[PDB]
């Protein structure tokens, strides 16, 4: 189950995810998965980043799930589980701000 998963923060707001991710100690790619505030049935992958122009900041990526069974941020790249999606993005940056590195601390 995903609610067992340490990176699944479940029902928390976008504002709260940003409060948690905007810690000067979080390296780029620090992340968590929460419920989407605006899309029913969807999740949201929240990720920290850092660069010389913007400093420490946060990105949000909607995760769709089909009753057909797939999970995805982009339909071009789907997975059989949310856990497999997290595993994949921890290895490949693709179009994200940075590959997933470490679970956001509480
Ligand atoms: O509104 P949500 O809770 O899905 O969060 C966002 C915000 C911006 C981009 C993707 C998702
Ligand atoms: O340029 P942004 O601040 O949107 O961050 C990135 C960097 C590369 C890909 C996606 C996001």
């Amino acid at each position: 189950s995903i609610q067992a998963e340490e990176w699944y923060f479940g029902k928390i707001t976008r504002r709260e995810s940003e409060r948690l991710l905007l810690n000067a100690e979080n390296p780029r790619g620090t992340f968590l998965v929460r419920e989407s505030e605006t899309t029913k049935g969807a999740y949201c992958l929240s990720v920290s980043d850092f660069d010389n122009a913007k400093g420490l900041n946060v990105k949000h990526y909607k995760i769709r799930k089909l009753d057909s069974g797939g999970f995805y941020i982009t339909s071009r790249t789907q997975f059989n589980s949310l856990q497999q999606l997290v595993a994949y993005y921890s290895k490949h940056a693709d179009g994200l701000c940075h590959r997933l590195t470490t679970v956001c601390p509480t």
